[PDB]
């Protein structure tokens, strides 16, 4: 791997998001890297999909589908071209690091309309490769998360609950379906209560993580082999798989717990 | 209850999540409710969090700080009039019901930009206030979501994962964080796949719940007497809860699963 982009949603520069962008610029240029950004304030980017995603004719301007319209746009060539810059990025790197304040327990509606807007069927997933066959399979990508909560509050008895459930939604749902392969995210919490000497020292480690992030494992996710991927099925879990999981005391995934146990920190840690 | 606030995130009055909307709204008002709506794209509504929702001179414009701006703008009554527009909206409203398309396994950005926009400190919560004591509490918050996955694929086995997950950040985090009490989601599964004649039963069986919506019973979230509410302890779990815990099968929701098993559709379905 030789390419980075790295997505910011932050509207300040003097932020210690801004800071953490710029550490990792430095860090992976440093490390021979290119890296090319997002930053989407910056950039003024438009997070709102509409039919103006189109350059040209509707196929059905009566019936407006974006899914299906926003797909023929992109066979066809014509999505706005602030979408396209985007979406060539994106084919160009390797990594993908999103650097972002938590907001409301997701990501900033600017960044979540970057996903809406960028991720179109056909260039980010088709349904006859979801998951680890996505498109972006030979590329990885990581959260880099900041919070204004502590730590603790998102312990498994924190009154906010288990981290790992928040990320899920992200890091399965919209990264890993595109086939990324997820690093385990950078999780940074409450930075406006930490003094400058442990700044100083979080700029550092990320730095230093960087170093390396490359040869990392990513983060486990069910493979798409355990189910019967058709409707006739359900897509639902094939059931020599589920028979082979009776035994088993602990769910898949934060996603497939399978009303049992959830692996420690499945959306956090790698395993060891 | 008396006044219903309907929010909308979608473009085209021809969707299936506009007759969602078209069909609560007259339920309601045959019932004798007061309905305001909020269509967050008929109404263009700006949804990016800037320095511009702050009318007038900044607390301290070369550091900006989003939600001490925003908390102290709200206060002194310098959010910028839209925002203003949907906190009077909100304070007036009984029930809220959320009509959207279920976009990345979230909200669309709209919608998510709205929420960060509209519920600022103080106004939609407190250090002081969290969750079930939230300044909400009196009200009532239900999702109507349409997917274009189906049930099974967000069954414990679906390729998808559990829906309850997926959920979670929003009831729990959004709604409930502001004190809502929140009602089982109405969930409308692979819709663009349903023929017309069900569609009309969905339009039906979603007006004949709306019926008697205010005497549900809300889904259910750990109280938050069950934690020590401040840093000293890290808002973890009372001691003695945790305990008390440690002999229990089931964790007490999605979050608070504290590694057991998730009790059966937390975040689908109330208490019998
Ligand atoms: C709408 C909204 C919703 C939110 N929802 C949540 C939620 O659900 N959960 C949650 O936990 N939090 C939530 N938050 C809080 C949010 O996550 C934090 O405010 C955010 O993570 C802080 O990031 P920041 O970079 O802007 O901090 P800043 O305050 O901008 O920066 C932190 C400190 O670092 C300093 N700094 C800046 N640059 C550097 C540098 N180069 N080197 C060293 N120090 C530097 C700054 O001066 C500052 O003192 C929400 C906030 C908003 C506005
Ligand atoms: C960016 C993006 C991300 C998405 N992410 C996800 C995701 O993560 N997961 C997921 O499951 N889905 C996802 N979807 C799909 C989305 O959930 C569905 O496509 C959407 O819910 C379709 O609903 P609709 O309101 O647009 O109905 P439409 O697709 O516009 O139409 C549905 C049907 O309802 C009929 N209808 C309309 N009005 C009426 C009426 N009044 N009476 C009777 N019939 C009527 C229409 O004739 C049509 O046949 C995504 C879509 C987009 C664009
Ligand atoms: C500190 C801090 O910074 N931002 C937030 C935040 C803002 C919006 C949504 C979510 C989090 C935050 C915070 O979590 N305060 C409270 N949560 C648990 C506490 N309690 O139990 O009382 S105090
Ligand atoms: C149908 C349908 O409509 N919208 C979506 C969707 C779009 C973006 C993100 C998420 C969902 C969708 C769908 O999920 N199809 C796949 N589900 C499991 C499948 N598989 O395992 O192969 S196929």
């Amino acid at each position: 791997g030789r390419r980075a982009l790295i997505v910011l949603a932050h509207s300040e520069r003097t932020s210690f998001n801004y800071a953490m962008k710029e550490a990792a610029a430095a860090a992976l240029k440093k490390k021979g890297w290119e890296v090319v950004e997002s930053d989407l304030y910056a950039m003024n980017f438009n997070p709102i999909i509409s039919r103006k995603d189109i350059t040209g004719k509707l196929k059905d301007p009566a019936n407006f589908q974006y899914p299906a319209e926003s797909v023929l746009a992109y066979k066809e060539g014509h999505l706005s071209p602030d979408i396209v810059a985007e979406q060539k990025k994106l084919e160009a790197a390797d990594l993908v690091i999103f650097q972002f304040p938590l907001q409301w327990f997701g990501v900033p509606a600017i960044l979540k309309g970057w996903f809406e807007r960028v991720f179109i069927g056909e260039f980010a997933y088709t349904y006859a490769a979801m998951y680890d066959k996505g498109p972006f399979r030979s590329k990885k990508a990581v959260l880099s998360i900041t919070t204004g909560g502590s730590g603790s509050m998102y312990s498994l008895q924190g009154i906010h609950g288990d981290m790992n459930v928040i990320l899920w939604p992200i890091q399965s749902g919209i990264l890993h379906f595109c086939g990324f392969q997820v690093l385990e995210p950078q999780l940074t919490y409450s930075i406006g209560h930490t003094p400058a000497d442990a700044r100083i020292q979080i700029l550092e480690g990320w730095k230093k993580r960087l170093e390396n992030i490359w040869d990392e494992t990513p983060l486990y996710f069910a493979p798409s082999s355990l189910f019967d991927l058709n409707f006739q099925a359900g897509f639902l879990m094939k059931k020599e798989v589920q028979d082979e999981e009776k035994n088993k005391k602990f769910g898949l995934s934060v996603g497939h717990h399978l009303g049992k146990s959830i692996p420690t920190d499945n959306q956090i840690k790698a395993r060891k």
